[PDB]
């Protein structure tokens, strides 16, 4: 049993092997030959091809996947027992993103030891672009300049700068998906077309992630060829500390507080019954294959009605990801702080909207998480190549992210139980 | 019976209420606080968001709606009794547009009391763009410059300026719609795809028109905050006079003359039999819901064969709109004259082609008339925000436009009767 | 029998009539009136409209036709007897393109009697664009510049210059076609959509080629209005000599050598049995209507198993075109040499990749060959209007190109016979 193991375990092993081979070839190149500025650009060329292929695919991905995500979510949601679960999912994902932003701008890993009305108005001017083909490559930006023919007079001009407009595409695909989902039968050809387009785009994302380790080997080798002071590793350690304390105070202080103020019962006697599901979600690292274990730990080990467990858990296994959203907020602001750049408050809200609204179009392919980390890095215009310093860390944080996703939608079945106590008697009587 | 009335009547009431609340808040703001140049730009911001949302939707609208319009018109047209009706519709729509252009450049409302070969050649260079994705945001423009190493030597250069190319998209969607309509069975998937895309785009146009009154309230308030001399209201009165005399000499002098030179019978004894249909089209303001009344006033109150009435009236209720085309020509040249701008003769023919060829893709949603008024304002590059001064007037001219649409296709059943007298005996004998 | 002949023969007759009427009107205009620089630009205006319409159509053509070509080729290929035919087709098409490039840069018709690493790296940077909508109009270009705060220090910058990116669209449509062809049943709506889009694009190419002779009449008239020295006709004669010697040493020296080193039998006793098929492919000038004649000349006049002839000949009649690929390579480098331009080695490999990979999406419409000659002229950014000087020659080289296409796929049935001798006994035993 040798080729079977490397058949089943090739993502984690190729990522770890690429990290260690890249670090050892960077050390063996640096302490044996000094490279100039030109040949440090030809050495990090497979990484350039990988960071081009990752940006090539995000446009049909965030069109087709967002359209089918919101159409299938509209199809699944039925009564007023399917509204409360969606509201719960999106409130806790927003709370997780806000906690991650507060923690990453308070701890500050990565820093070494004009009005704010125009940003908040360009945030709304970019949700409704003036052209829909041009939204696939250029954004808006307004600038307050001074007109002169005792007080100053001002005038606002606008210019279309380069870079994709993820907020306008997210908003238009949300509205278009709701419209073609509620059209019924006359817009079933559109749902079929965008569903097959989403499948064919997830397969190309899997092809790119088959190429990926040969790219991040050269990117890691080219990112320790300029190192001198042993100091970027402390920035990585502080980023791990920020993500782990964000998950540790999101799954202890916030979610049991939500359970206590809604249900008015003890959250820890609830969460002690989910121990098999949480240890399983740590061991197998996916929150959709630990679904039967959390089925038999909520209907049996607690006392939850199956009529709500048959809805909340299969929906929340795909669209309720608190830990991934907190991770993407913390990682985007950490990449911004690593490049000697201070974000505004239009950029923080763009990160905070693109991190929770990219949970809707979540199929079930765990590779595309990396593509989501490019999308929130490309909604605000940050250089994507520094995401290499996240991927080398990403195999040590996936376990706890899966644990917090499972804990969020396992608390959801307790939340939606108390709110919908009339409708369960209505489905019991008739 | 109170909430039922405001349920059935909410378009006219929200438009009128937005107009009067905008005028009273502009008067109450102007005579109580003086605003600078900067805070006159933040006051007209919901209007900016509305004029962005109106431009966001015109590209999938004029692609999908033109394709399904010309494909369904090709499907409906059968023999040589279905050719004459289409030729009649397009000749009278062109005559109405030409009469509107002549009247608006002769009366001139809105004015206060390089060769012309290169424009006419850019008009043909813009019907066949050199790229089809770039036609969704940029147009061509040629400039005759002078080369110098006794008579002058010249040379033509070309540059792609910004702004959508409505003429190239209209021509390509007309040819593409005819091709996939005549392909039969192998191109039925394309007709289904673009038909569902047209439905899903009309629903987003209805969503935008649900937002509209909150936008035109602030646009009207921001357009009487710069007023001083009581003079733009006289320009509005002259625009109403031009549209009403255009309809009054199109439905008295031109259409009865066409009837007299084709049929050689009295047009007024014909039109006196359509009195119930004309008063109905005034009372209910839509020319597709007054269709049974004009059915029973042409087959009964006159003497028209039903074999031509069953074709001409259901087709001409959607694609034969003379009054709307005259209105859009007069309103586009009035918006050009209001902004101290003299149009050329390439721009007048672009207005005159986009006004009659946007009657083909007419589904049956009466909101999208406003979107058509943006399209002819965006084929020639005029600022769209001044269309606010049309919308406040638009509830006083819709009745007479519906009356002239009904009168045009009611004269059509008399026209096509005399021309096709052999084919009716051929359908009677066999 | 007069109108029947001009019904069946209108492509060759309109091309020849346009050539002779254009030459006689250029001679009658030049020796009777001298034109300035400005009115030499209005005389060649229908040619400008034709060269705009030819560029308008290449984007949906190379998207939809490449997708359906590689999906249908994936569907047809079954066992290991369908792999060897595809490998044979693409190796001989590459050998033909390489022979054409060597012959055209060695003979040099058309000439009158920065690193090369950055070009070869932009060749790979253009196969994976950073945006997919922007790949429909702009390409990448890197430039090695010098940074200055004894040896020089350099730094590579990049800029997106204008012009369509045929290499990125070809690579993405190849990967997308393979993915939606191997998805099976869940991506059949995509195969149907792109198949109907390919049919509707071939019909618009036939409409443009109905317009074509009125365009090339004025282009030929405007290209002999600047002639003085009788010297461009010698360049045309040398281009004919280069294409004819390329076909003459591709169908005598290379293809019988491939047959001799694979089959180890005499190629001329094989090719003497194909005499009826070769004379037929000369007389009727299409290699897909001479298919039954080469069916009955390989299974009967030789001794080829029908189980391989029923696969190799219907596939190789559409995707195996050696003579057309050699012609397009020679013609693109000849158009480059005619405009006083020396190609690099990124541009020669772009021509050499776009010439063999545009044989995959080959439906069966013989007009679109001209559109392929624009595509390889637009992957490297050459002025397309000089393709007029190819079209006037193109009716004298089509016969021999059809002969070499038929000879290539007729040698293929002898090649694939010897390689697959085990599988034929496996299909005979069971
Ligand atoms: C905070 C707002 C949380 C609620 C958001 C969803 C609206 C509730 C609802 O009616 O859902 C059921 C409806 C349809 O249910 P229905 O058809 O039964 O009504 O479904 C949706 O609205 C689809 C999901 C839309 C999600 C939008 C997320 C935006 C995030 C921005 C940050
Ligand atoms: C280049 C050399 C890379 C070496 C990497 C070595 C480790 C990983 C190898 C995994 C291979 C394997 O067995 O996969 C099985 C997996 C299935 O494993 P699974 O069971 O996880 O699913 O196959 C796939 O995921 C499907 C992809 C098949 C193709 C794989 C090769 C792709 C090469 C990519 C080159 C660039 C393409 C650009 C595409 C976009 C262009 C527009
Ligand atoms: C003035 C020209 C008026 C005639 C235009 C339509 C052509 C007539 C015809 O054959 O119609 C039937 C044909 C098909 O009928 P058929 O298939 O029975 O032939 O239908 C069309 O041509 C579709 C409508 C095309 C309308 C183009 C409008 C252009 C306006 C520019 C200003
Ligand atoms: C303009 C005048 C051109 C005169 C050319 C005279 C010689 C060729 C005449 C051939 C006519 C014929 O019978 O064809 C039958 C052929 C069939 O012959 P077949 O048997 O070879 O197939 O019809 C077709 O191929 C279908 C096309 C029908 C339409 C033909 C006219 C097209 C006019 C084009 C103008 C520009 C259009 C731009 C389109 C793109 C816009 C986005
Ligand atoms: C904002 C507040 C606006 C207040 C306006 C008050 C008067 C009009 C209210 C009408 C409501 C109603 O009952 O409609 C029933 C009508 C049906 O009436 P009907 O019978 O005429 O059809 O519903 C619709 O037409 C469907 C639309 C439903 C959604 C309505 C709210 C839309 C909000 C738009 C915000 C911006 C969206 C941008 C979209 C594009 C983005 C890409
Ligand atoms: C030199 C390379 C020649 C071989 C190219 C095709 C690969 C062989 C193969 O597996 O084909 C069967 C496969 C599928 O067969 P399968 O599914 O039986 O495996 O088909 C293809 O690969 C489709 C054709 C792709 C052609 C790519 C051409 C690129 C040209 C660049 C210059
Ligand atoms: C840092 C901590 C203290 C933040 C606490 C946040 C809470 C105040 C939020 C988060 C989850 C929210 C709940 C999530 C879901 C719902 C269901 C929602 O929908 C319905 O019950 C009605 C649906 C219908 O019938 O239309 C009403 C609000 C409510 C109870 C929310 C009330 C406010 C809650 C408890
Ligand atoms: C300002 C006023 C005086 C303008 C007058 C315009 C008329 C001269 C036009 C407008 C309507 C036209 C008619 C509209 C429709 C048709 C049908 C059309 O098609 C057919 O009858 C033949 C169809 C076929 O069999 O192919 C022929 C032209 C005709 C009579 C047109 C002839 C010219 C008309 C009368
Ligand atoms: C200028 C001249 C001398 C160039 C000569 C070129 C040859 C060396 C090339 C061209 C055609 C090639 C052949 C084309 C097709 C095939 C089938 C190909 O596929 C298989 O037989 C295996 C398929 C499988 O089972 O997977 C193996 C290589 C081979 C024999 C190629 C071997 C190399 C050949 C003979
Ligand atoms: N393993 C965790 C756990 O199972 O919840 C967690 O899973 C992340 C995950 C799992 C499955 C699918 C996805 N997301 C997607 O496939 C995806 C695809 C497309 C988009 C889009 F928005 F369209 F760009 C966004 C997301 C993410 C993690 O790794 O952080
Ligand atoms: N009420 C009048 C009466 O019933 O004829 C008359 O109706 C205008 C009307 C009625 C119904 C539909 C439409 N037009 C559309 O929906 C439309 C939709 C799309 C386009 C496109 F060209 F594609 F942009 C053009 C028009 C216009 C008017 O209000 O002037
Ligand atoms: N007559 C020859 C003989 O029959 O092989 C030979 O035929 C060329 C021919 C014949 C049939 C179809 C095609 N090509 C196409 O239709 C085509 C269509 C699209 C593309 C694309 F790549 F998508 F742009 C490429 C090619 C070419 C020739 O004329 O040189």
């Amino acid at each position: 049993e040798w080729k079977r193991f490397l058949k089943n375990n090739w993502v984690l092993l190729s990522t770890v092997a690429a990290v260690v081979l890249g670090i050892t070839t960077g050390v063996l190149v640096r302490e044996h030959r000094n490279l100039s500025t030109l040949e440090k650009f030809y050495f990090a060329f497979p990484g350039e091809i990988l960071m081009r292929m990752l940006k090539l695919i995000i446009l049909p991905l965030i069109i087709s996947s967002m359209i089918t995500g919101v159409a299938a979510l509209d199809s699944n949601v039925s009564g007023k027992i399917g509204v409360r679960a969606v509201v719960y999912y999106f409130c806790t994902t927003l709370i997780a993103v806000i906690l991650g932003i507060v923690l990453v701008v308070s701890i500050k890993p990565g820093v070494t030891q004009v009005s704010t009305v125009d940003a908040m108005l360009d945030l709304i001017r970019n949700m409704f672009p003036e052209n829909l083909v041009q939204a696939c490559f250029q954004q808006y930006k307004t600038k307050r300049e001074e007109v002169k023919p005792k007080t100053k007079e001002y005038k606002i001009v606008g210019m279309y700068s380069d870079g994709i407009n993820v907020l306008g595409l997210i908003v238009f695909c949300l509205v278009f998906g709701l419209v073609i989902g509620k059209m019924g039968e006359k817009g079933q050809i559109l749902v079929d077309f965008f569903n097959a387009l989403s499948d064919a785009t997830m397969k190309i994302v899997q092809i790119i992630m088959c190429y990926m380790p040969l790219g991040i080997l050269f990117l890691i080798a080219g990112k320790i060829i300029e190192v001198e002071d042993w100091e970027i590793f402390r920035k990585l350690g502080l980023y791990m500390a920020t993500v782990l304390t964000g998950l540790a105070i999101h799954s202890i202080v916030i979610l049991p507080l939500i359970y206590f103020i809604v249900v008015r019962k003890n959250p820890f006697r609830f969460a002690m019954g989910m121990a098999q599901a949480l240890l399983t979600a740590l061991m197998i690292s996916s929150s959709s294959a630990t679904l039967p274990v959390t089925f038999r730990c909520a209907e049996e080990n607690n006392q939850v009605d199956k009529r709500i467990t048959r809805f909340v858990l299969p929906v929340g296994a795909t669209i309720n990801m608190d830990g991934t959203a907190l991770y993407e907020a913390v990682a985007a602001v950490f990449i911004a702080q690593l490049n000697d750049l201070d974000l505004g408050i239009g950029q923080i809200i763009t990160i905070s909207i693109t991190a929770t609204s990219a949970s809707i179009g979540a199929a079930g392919v765990p590779q595309a998480g990396l593509v989501t980390m490019v999308i929130v890095l490309s909604a605000v215009g940050l250089p994507a190549e520094d995401v290499t310093l996240i991927i080398a860390v990403d195999w040590l944080l996936d376990r706890f992210r899966t644990m917090v996703n499972v804990l969020g939608d396992a608390f959801g079945t307790g939340i939606v139980e108390k709110l919908s106590k009339k409708e369960l008697e209505q489905m019991d009587v008739s």
